[PDB]
């Protein structure tokens, strides 16, 4: 059914509809798919999902021009950890990564794959029967007692990366980068947000380090500064971009009980512009916005109200997108689209809505989505939501 | 005469003219008035002026309950280098403050004595004369060159403190607010803006160190929060102001085209709100505006517009001081003073209405500035710019 005290507002006459080039493609439209974890993918392998992948970004390419984020993709698979997530290290999966850039391409949409490595957040079972390390920036803080405590039982104890470690997994995020542009993608999209392992160095709670990759804003921010380096080098900065939650708490970050926190993100910030002044600007910025401080909250809750991400605007002087519960409010977006280089990014609502771009453009009701399904092995939930036409054929108009 | 093409606005209805508590001091409304040096103290010893700087406070303090920031005073002989500047430390100074503190105190106001150090601001020849160094926090960057050469001719090269030297200073500010608070004063204000020496420490242009005090966002905060806490230790943090300008460039500091500059800041205000909420909060932040990046820029000139300085009240959590351009923005300020822990700084126009409070309030016209006699040493543009009253009489309503 459609959500039933929604009061759509036609976005049309706004920014939201103004074309804007990101990086190589021209978009249509402002309206992005940021990255959307399904676990789909099968296992032995990580492989996206044979049977529903294709068909699911199909559906989200649709609106001709559309700039789509993947889901999150493991590196390597020491990077992983979720069964059920995929990859971009193995033939096996790039053979099915092409399938779905060729699909989002032939309806004219754009595909950018999102780098990512779980760290503190994978499970250390699951790694340690494929005879992988449990990795975060430090050993001596964790995530939670539950991770901890599984940890210890696979004999697999939280490790704190050393220096070659983090090198290996440099060397991950450049084969995964060439990997992902040579099986058709668009670009990438470094993850460093939500709680991953960039994060955890970013972070002074989770990195206690006394090396050069912790200790202080320039040391926590090294690593995910090289990460942007090694692949600005090797696919060019019009195919990267950088993802950052400020203000989140997902995953046992700070967000703004840390007192030094906007200035570690306004350090990177910085650091990416002094970058593009030097001639290698990243095609965007994607920030989460502290409405949402964890996604897995209903909209509304988790709603950090002390700080805001504007101050990346100040210094960042490129493309931002930004993501957190903007579906439900359209006044919100109204005023955020009329900077000139702001996209909207909006998650849950592009689960249930494959046709959401026309919703928005339209002002049309919004398909409920049913968290239940976010992570399941089935199409049910995941491509088999109706676009507008299809769930009035529904009777959703009178539901 | 009065500003010809303003057209004022009554700001009775806002914010503005809501009382507010700074440290001990209950404001009656939230008209500051920020620090302005006038030149008018007397050589040799740097003392106020006996003829007129009971005067000139005196009347601009009338309207009860205002705060006022005294121009800044040097806390030493080594600290200055301009003449016609006062100081805070010799008997023969803190005789005149106590006069001043006295009468601004009659009026039932507040005052608040900004404690000032030029570093590479200086004139090496006036400290040369008074066998003082010409200090700044390196000695391979200089603010002009005339300013290097007059050092090299007065064969006072520009000099980089050592370490020994920062902790003399901060004895010196020590020293310096405990006169101020017992001559009377109601607290003080730590000058680290407008290029001066702390403001040179935070600059990564002006600071070349390479020891503790310099070479990263951290080090170069380090003077500043060691003199901020060597006060709130010596007189309370109550009594504690800190002064701000991010994106100043009046002597040579780098304001915005430094990409690191919002970060270097953040850092300053996170480490103060990690202070406040460890117990000891200061009074109160006073920041200088992007709207004037140099105070001796005419209204409108020298605006940056690529940066705000709203992140800072992402961080910091007390009260703030916002100066720049405001006398002539009452349509700014309407929307500024929203917020309910900010205050607004009136520089030049306090300079020469020293009613501003009731014009502000009741929408009257300003008088002009004379900036011929801003520093002079003359009562002239100094003690005989008339009230509105005054103004009146004199025919302005017709000039
Ligand atoms: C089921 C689900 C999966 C997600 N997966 C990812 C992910 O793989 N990578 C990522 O950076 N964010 C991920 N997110 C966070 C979203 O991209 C987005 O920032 C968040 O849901 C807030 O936007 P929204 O309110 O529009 O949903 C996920 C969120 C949800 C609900
Ligand atoms: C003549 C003059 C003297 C000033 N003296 C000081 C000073 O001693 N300390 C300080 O921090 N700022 C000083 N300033 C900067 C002002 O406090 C203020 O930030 C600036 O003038 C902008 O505010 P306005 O547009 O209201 O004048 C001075 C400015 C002027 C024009
Ligand atoms: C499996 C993933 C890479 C994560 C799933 C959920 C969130 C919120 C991410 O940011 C990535
Ligand atoms: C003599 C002073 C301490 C300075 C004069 C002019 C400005 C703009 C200051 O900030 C202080
Ligand atoms: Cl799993
Ligand atoms: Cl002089
Ligand atoms: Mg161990
Ligand atoms: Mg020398
Ligand atoms: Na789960
Ligand atoms: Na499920
Ligand atoms: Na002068
Ligand atoms: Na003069």
């Amino acid at each position: 059914s459609f959500v039933k005290d929604f009061k759509p507002q036609a976005l049309g006459d706004t920014n939201l509809f103004k074309p804007i080039k990101i990086g190589n493609n021209e978009l249509l439209h402002r309206a992005v798919i940021p990255p959307l974890t399904r676990m789909r993918a099968l296992h032995p392998g990580n492989i996206p999902n044979r049977d529903w992948a294709v068909e699911y970004y199909t559906q989200r390419a649709q609106r001709p021009g559309t700039m789509i984020i993947t889901e999150g993709a493991f590196i390597s698979p020491q990077a992983g950890g979720y069964d059920n997530a995929p990859g971009v290290w193995s033939e096996e999966q790039m053979v099915e990564w092409t399938k779905i850039f060729n699909a989002i391409h032939e309806k004219k949409s754009f595909v950018w794959v999102q780098l990512a490595v779980l760290g503190w957040a994978a499970f250390p079972d699951n790694l340690a029967r494929d005879g992988l390390r449990y990795d975060s920036a430090s050993d001596n803080v964790f995530m939670d007692a539950e991770q901890e405590a599984k940890a210890k039982k696979a004999n697999n104890p939280q490790h704190s990366l050393t220096k070659d470690e983090i090198k290996q997994y440099i060397k991950e995020y450049v084969q995964a980068a060439k990997n992902s542009i040579a099986a058709g993608a668009d670009g990438v999209e470094i993850h460093s947000a939500n709680g991953y392992l960039l994060n955890q160095f970013l972070d002074p709670h989770s990195n206690t380090r006394t090396d050069e990759y912790g200790g202080s804003i320039e040391n926590r921010a090294r690593f995910t500064l090289e990460v942007v380096d090694a692949l600005v080098e090797a696919i060019g900065h019009e195919k990267v971009g950088l993802r950052l939650s400020p203000y989140g708490v997902f995953n046992s970050m700070s967000g703004g009980a840390e007192t030094g926190i906007v200035a570690q993100y306004a350090y990177v910030a910085g650091e990416l512009e002094k970058r593009a002044k030097a001639g290698k600007r990243l095609a965007f910025v994607h920030l989460v916005e502290p409405r949402v401080t964890n996604p897995f909250l209903t909209e509304g809750e988790g709603e950090y109200e002390g700080g805001s991400n504007d101050f990346v605007y100040s210094i960042w002087k490129g493309p931002v997108i930004r993501a957190g519960n903007f579906a439900l409010h359209p006044e919100v977006v109204r005023e955020e689209v009329k900077d000139k280089r702001t996209l909207i990014g909006y998650g849950r609502f592009f689960i249930s809505n494959p046709d959401l771009v026309d919703r928005l453009e339209k002002g049309l009701p919004l398909n409920k989505y049913d968290r239940d399904t976010f992570y399941q092995m089935s199409a049910h939930g995941y491509i088999d939501y109706p676009t507008y036409e299809e769930a009035l054929k529904l009777g959703w108009d009178k539901k």
